[PDB]
């Protein structure tokens, strides 16, 4: 996951 918190 990428942030601030973004699932990939």
């Amino acid at each position: 996951l990428d942030p601030p918190x973004r699932w990939k």
